């Protein structure tokens, strides 16, 4: 009910009008999500994500809820930072740590990732997912524009807005949530998905980062599930061009076979992480991408 879910927030959400704590406020996004400022933590100095949303006209109120409550108790080092939250009436606002860096998406998208910065950018997110799962907690929408970066080369994952949690009892999923071109085969074919289905939107990810794209992007996404569905492990376009260890990691996140297929603690063990390179080799990418935007 409209009424508890306002009961609910109120509990979870910061006292008063947030409009004192920061200052400087700028509007970035306005989707759907809602109305996306940048400002400035007045008594921390720190610069903020702000977004603020109405809520008589958010449709699904209870993911927002999860949403917080998973962040506010999963914190980790390489996942946006959550801060806090405020509620004005139906107006809602969740407050983010901003990173200056974009997203994962402008870099794949506007430079050349050499494969120690790769291996960087995989461990990284491997590390959050590992933390995640051993918390029982399924991001399901991994995949770059979910990567945002600092300006020092920090990545951090977000957007909790799909995740779900697990237990020994309802250990497997069955909603189909994330985006297609990054679905694991088994949520599309088959019900029961678990942790895994992370594990190959991370593959994805890292074909993004060689590539430029996930395969299929070309294609419908109610095509390209059924092609993943119906080929299976991706193809690279040059594997030739890669280092062995790299195509070994790839298939590991991209088998077919979940059983098969890596689990986080696994993969954060694999040799392929151990050539890359410090986080600050990512600072000229990400100078480039936010440059030419």
């Amino acid at each position: 009910s409209d009424e508890e879910i306002l009961e609910k927030l109120r509990s979870i959400v910061s006292v008063g009008d947030p409009k004192k704590k920061y200052t400087r406020f700028e509007k970035i996004g306005q989707g759907a999500s809602g109305t996306v400022y940048t400002a400035m933590d007045v008594a921390t100095g720190q610069e903020v994500a702000i977004r603020q949303m109405n809520l008589q006209q958010q449709p699904k109120k209870e993911l927002i809820i999860n949403e917080i409550l998973v962040m506010r108790e999963n914190k980790n080092p390489n996942i946006v930072n959550y801060l806090d939250s405020y509620l004005v009436g139906d107006e809602l606002w969740v407050v983010m740590e901003y990173l200056a860096g974009g997203s994962l998406t402008d870099v794949v998208t506007e430079t050349c990732m050499d494969e120690g910065q790769i291996a960087a950018v995989c461990r990284e997110c491997l590390q959050a997912l590992e933390f995640l799962h051993s918390n029982q907690v399924i991001h399901r929408d991994i995949k770059s524009d979910n990567i945002l970066l600092g300006m020092d080369g920090s990545v951090k994952l977000t957007d909790f807005g799909f995740c779900a949690q697990i237990t020994p009892e309802q250990s497997k999923r069955s909603t189909m949530v994330g985006t297609p071109y990054w679905m694991a085969p088994e949520v599309v074919t088959r019900k029961a998905y678990g942790p895994k289905v992370d594990i190959w939107s991370l593959g994805i990810m890292a074909i993004e980062m060689i590539e430029g794209e996930p395969p299929y992007l070309n294609e419908n996404p109610l095509r390209a599930l059924y092609l993943i569905a119906t080929n299976g492990t991706p193809e690279l376009q040059n594997p030739e061009k890669l280092s062995a260890i790299f195509r070994d990691f790839l298939n590991r996140c991209l088998d077919m076979d979940v059983e098969k297929r890596g689990s986080a603690k696994e993969l954060l063990q694999h040799q392929f992480l151990k050539i890359a390179k410090p986080l600050s080799s990512l600072t000229p990418l990400i100078a480039a991408a936010k440059e030419a935007t």
